[PDB]
Formats: structure tokens, C-alpha cells, sequence
């Protein structure tokens, strides 16, 4: 039934499912361990971000289902496929923000590649969803970098 | 300063942090892959449950912080410490419900043990939070078992 | 025939019985439709709670005294209590039977209220009746 | 000797609150005098809470493997609370609720102790929440009567 050009979309989608499953916990990590004068601001920011993460996980996985694939749905598989690394446990407040900037920047690059692949498979709906996540990350990136200046 | 007995509490707490981090994804798994005539009912039930899971993760981890410990905050550590297994990927709708029943039943047992340890360390606040999770699981267990009858 | 207040209290008794009967079904239902029925029965006993108050207060509004004890409710109600062993389908079927009985009783009560030129009472009874007839269609469809 | 089946003690309260749901309606309906509006409202607040206790108590019974009392006949049979007489004055209604709640507080303490002994802390906690609420209502209702 499915061809390789079609299955590559579900694979690229699951790559992001894995990334966001990792980020859901990574952002919780920062939410919990951040400290210093900006504790309240960052504690809140990180909650905002993992809440968004929770939303991406569900939309991405359900888009996979909508095109006939099976979503990554275990921590083992998420760790295996994610390009995003887990927190070290010793990040300073600034390093946490800087880490999110690095991760979001990496995701923006991956999202551009995935969209191109989706577009080539004439799967515009998938490309559009990925674009919405991308646009949001680019906005977060400007704000987080401004914070670090 | 916090004593040794007060620090064993953080370990038991983190055990549940790990369990719920696993369950957050396991419940998503069931939410996504369930099928059959009860699809809509279960699709909804599992969302209700992972939403609660998300709440347990944060409360448990923050209680750890409140008593001086560091919460488990990586998928690797969660998988390592959790007593809950991940989904197989091939569960039928009934096996999914049955699986949640088994997991919740296991957690109720672990929660009773953890509360006893917290009580012995004179950490009633921890015991109380654990009790609230336990009471909720016992109620879910009755409902899920009734569904299977 | 009877006092409008007497016929009203008959329904007060019926709904007091039903408030607990619906709780019974809400609690004891099981099977694949557990969540759907558990929810349906709550919707129904919540409505029951509303009927109890409106009916009793209408009694007060016309000068009577409402039935307000379980003993008197059991005594005057035409609705039987649950057996305790109903299957999910029998629970739905039981509600269908009860609502059908009430629709008949509501028609009689309204006629009596109308004859006593107590249109306000007839209208309130009619609102309960209309609701039951709608529930009856749905519950029967479920059983088909 | 004393009752030790947690589900049995729970059902005793299910019966009590089923009785109270109607008793409070009785007072809600029949109260009169200058404090009619205040009490008419208070009694609604209380039977609304009664409705909540009925469901939570019965479902806790189910959660521990028992079967909840779910008929008026069984409620009347097991309840320690007596139904309204029909002729209570406004003050006697308030006084009656005070007496009933005071009785329930005593029963709730006994039930909690039994639940605690059966290592059923979840049940004890739920009972405690009802108890705490009654103790607060008792202070207010007694103040009203002073």
C-alpha cells in the first residue's frame, strides 16, 4: 500500500514526536531545577513551554495516525529517535535558557527539512502543521536570546 | 538539616515520578492506538488519565524539591527506576483497560508502602499527597474493572 | 378524584424514589457501556433532584404540604425500587418502563389540574412530561 | 461488640445522607417566619452537600469492593438519623440539623478509626473531610440559635 515517499513523512513526523517527548521532560527539568533571581520568571516560562510540548506531542502523533502510520509511543523509542539530548542536571539558569535556544534552533532546521519532504510527497497538511510549530519556535528563540543579552 | 530517613522519602517519591513519566506516554499510547466500538469513550478516558498523569509528575517532583531532594527528570532515569512497563504496541482495547487496571493496582500497593515510610519519617505532607493519588487510582480501578465485566 | 396537591405529591414521591433508583443504576451499572450509562444516570438523577424541588414547591404554592420523608415517599410512589441485580440493559429498560408510567400519570394529573383551573400546575407537569418523552425515545433507541 | 466492616460503616453514612437529603428538603420547603429566606437558602446549600456525600460515600464503597445502600427501604433501615416530623418550627429545624450533624460527627470519628485500623486511609480521609465540614456548620448553626 504505502510507498517509501509516503512512509518518510510518518518517519519524519515521529522524529519530532520523539523530540517533543524528550523536551516535555527536559522542560520540566528546567522548570524544577532553575534557581537564582529569575527563578519565578523562568519557572513560569518553562511551564508555558512544556505545556506547548504536550500539545505538539498529541498533534504530531495524531497527524501520523491521520496519514496511516503508527506514532512513537514509548520512552525507549523516543530516546532512540530523538535528536534532542536530555538535561545534565547541573545547568545554571542561563545555561537552561541557552539550552532551549540551542534545541529550538536545531528543531527549526529539522522542521524545514521535514516540511520539504512532506511537500515533495504532496502532503501539504503535514507541512503546514510542522510550519506552525516552526513559526512558534522562531518567536521563542528571539525572546530567549533577548533575555540572554 | 534533613535526616537520612527524610532522604529515603525522596527516593520513594522519585520512584513514582519515574512511574508517572512512563505512564504519561503509555496512556498517550493507548489514547492513540485504541480502536473498536469503544474508541471514542476510551480515547477520551485515556486523555483524562494522561492529563492526571501530567499533574502527578509535577506535584511529585516538586514535593521532592520541597524536602530537599532532586527529582528524576530524564527519560533514561525514568525508565531505569520505573516499575511500570511500557506498552507493547499491540494491545487490544480491552487489554489496554486491563493494563491500566494492573498498573494502577501496582501503584496503589507502592503508594501504601511509600506513605508508611513517609509517616515514619514524620513527613505527613508527603504521605498526604501520596494518599490523594492513591484514592484517585482506587476509584479509577473500580470504574475500569466495571467496564471489563 | 383527588386534590391537585395529592396528585402532585404522588409525583414528589415517585421522583424521590427515582433519585435513589437512578443513583443505584449510576453506581451498579457495568459492561462496555459503563461510562456512557454511568454518565446518563447522573444526568437523570440530577434532573430528578430538580423535579423533586419544583413539584414540592408547587404543592406549597397552592396551599398543600409536600411529601417529605422516605417513608411517605415509599408509601405513595407507584415506582418500584431497584432489585439490585439489574443488568445494564435491564437498567435502561427499567427507566424506560418507569418514564412511560410517569408520562401516563402526568397526563392524568394535568387533566385534573386543568379541571381545577390550575394551569400553572398543568404547565409544570407538562414540562416534566415532554422531557421524559424525549428521554424515552433515546433510551429505547439505545436498546434497539 | 462493634462493627468492623468498612463498607458496612460507609453504607451507614450512605443511609444517613439519603435520609438527610430528604430531611433537608423538608426544612427547605416548610420553614417559615422572618428567617425564611435565609434558612430556605441554607437548607438548599445543605441538601446540595448531602447529594454530594451520597455519591462519594457510595462510590468509595464500590472502590473497596462493597455494594452501596441504594434503596429508600434499606436507607431507612440502616440510618441512625430520624426523618422530620413535619411540624418543626424554624428554630427546631436548625436545632435538629445541629443534633443530626453532632451525631454524625461522633459516628464519623468511629468509622475513621475502623478504617484506619483496616489500613484504609483513603476511606478515613474522605470521612474526615465530611466531618470537618459538619463541625464548621455546627458552629454556625449554634451561633444562629444563640
Amino acid at each position: 500500500m504505502k510507498t517509501s515517499i509516503q512512509q518518510l513523512v510518518a518517519v519524519l513526523l515521529n522524529r519530532q514526536v520523539a523530540n517533543w517527548v524528550v523536551l516535555y521532560v527536559k522542560l520540566h527539568n528546567f522548570h524544577w531545577n532553575v534557581n537564582g533571581p529569575n527563578f519565578f520568571t523562568l519557572h513560569e516560562k518553562f511551564e508555558e513551554l512544556y505545556t506547548e510540548a504536550s500539545g505538539h506531542i498529541d498533534t504530531l502523533a495524531e497527524r501520523v495516525l491521520s496519514i496511516g502510520g503508527s506514532p512513537i509511543a514509548t520512552l525507549a523509542a523516543s530516546l532512540e529517535e530523538a535528536s534532542i539530548k536530555e538535561a545534565t542536571g547541573g545547568e545554571s539558569a542561563a545555561e537552561m535558557v541557552s539550552s532551549v535556544v540551542n534545541d529550538f534552533v536545531d528543531l527549526v532546521g529539522e522542521l524545514k527539512v521535514a516540511r520539504d519532504v512532506a511537500d515533495e510527497a504532496d502532503d501539504e497538511a503535514t507541512a503546514d502543521m510542522l510550519d506552525a510549530i516552526e513559526a512558534g519556535l522562531e518567536k521563542h528563540v528571539w525572546m530567549l536570546e533577548a533575555f540572554l543579552e
